[PDB]
């Protein structure tokens, strides 16, 4: 009734015990579904942050999902511009003024969801002496006391700053903070259960942590360095970012609840970069990709068994969020690890779409 062959959720089981097993990876998890219906979902391993002993990874423990975070913030300002609030054509100056000088005042909206503003990937804290970064006036100040890597709509770059300032952007055109924002009108109105940007006190202890580092920052309040969580720092769980994918599978809404209009989520999942644009990750150059508005439509087609249209994000940690419209397929999961390795986070993607019978 999924029509999937479950000798592959078999072979998937394996293929992440096997690197548990080898000590690649402490634990991992996924969660699949056709037409909406959740048909295989399973936890694999243990998790320790070294501090106690091993925990059993459950299906609904909680977790960082990294750079999956900007895709909250992408909802959050396309529910703007449905609002008529926002524009994905206006300059950033409009909303933020320090913005209006050479250079950055060339910088649009739709720029920083699509990753072709020209900002570098970071912004180097260790040059910002006698600066509060976590305040928002002095990170945009010293944001663009900072030079641009490339002009406008001449590379495709990733950018965690991008989304930084699309967080600042969304508090100042609604009036509350970004994390207040996303909370109200994407968390509880999608009825996300174990999302959150700051875990209750009650909770920590069901979050799967596997470093010094995640401890340390399962315990704090804020971001170490940005003023807001819009590029990266929410945990959630296996349900809610299948819930998430859904959301936009469904082209905006999850039964009852609804995020975003359809033709809203259209333009979304469409390709939004100039054909011949160069693409850089972290430095190094990329095969051209498709890129929507702050959602992935790479990988997909080519020699992969997602269909082309296959719509993703990947998050640091690792996580990710597969859909695959035309199979109403969605696979999410989390593969915490300390370093990315694609025999963890991509490889199974193999084998899932492998399993795709004919309905």
């Amino acid at each position: 009734n999924p029509a999937f062959d479950m000798k592959q959720i078999n072979a998937l089981n394996g293929h992440y015990q096997t690197m548990i097993d080898n000590g690649d990876l402490q634990c991992a998890s996924y969660m699949m579904s056709r037409g909406g219906e959740v048909f295989a979902a399973e936890s694999l391993g243990e998790f320790t942050g070294g501090q106690k002993e091993k925990q059993t990874f459950q299906l609904d423990t909680i977790r960082e999902i990294g750079s999956l975070t900007k895709v909250f913030t992408a909802v959050a300002v396309m529910q703007l511009v449905e609002k008529g609030l926002l524009d994905l054509k206006m300059p950033v100056k409009l909303i933020l003024p320090a913005f209006d000088k050479p250079g950055f005042g060339e910088i649009k909206i739709l720029h920083l969801l699509t990753h072709t503003a020209g900002l570098s990937f970071e912004l180097d804290i260790q040059k910002a002496e006698g600066i509060d970064l976590t305040n928002e006036e002095e990170w945009i100040n010293y944001l663009v006391s900072t030079p641009l890597e490339y002009g406008v709509d001449e590379a495709w770059n990733y950018s965690r700053t991008g989304f930084v300032i699309l967080g600042i952007i969304i508090s100042k055109v609604t009036g509350v903070s970004y994390e207040q924002y996303v909370t109200k009108h994407i968390i509880e109105a999608l009825g996300l259960e174990r999302t959150y940007f700051y875990v209750p006190d009650t909770l920590k202890e069901e979050v799967c942590v596997i470093s010094e580092h995640e401890c340390v920052q399962l315990e704090k309040s804020h971001h170490p360095y940005f003023p807001n969580k819009a590029t990266s720092g929410l945990y959630s769980s296996l349900r809610d970012i299948w819930k998430l994918a859904e959301m936009f599978r469904n082209k905006g809404r999850l039964k009852d609840k609804k995020l975003l209009g359809r033709k809203t989520v259209e333009a979304m999942l469409r390709n939004q970069i100039k054909p011949g644009l160069p693409f850089y990750f972290f430095g190094a150059p990329r095969e051209e990709g498709g890129f929507g508005l702050g959602i992935n439509l790479w990988p997909a087609g080519d020699h992969y068994f997602m269909t082309e249209g296959t719509f993703s994000h990947l998050g640091m940690g690792w996580c990710g969020m597969f859909s695959d419209p035309a199979e109403d397929f969605t696979y999410v999961f989390f593969t915490p690890i300390s370093e990315f390795h694609p025999h963890a986070v991509l490889t199974p993607l193999n084998i899932v779409w492998a399993g795709i019978e004919l309905e």
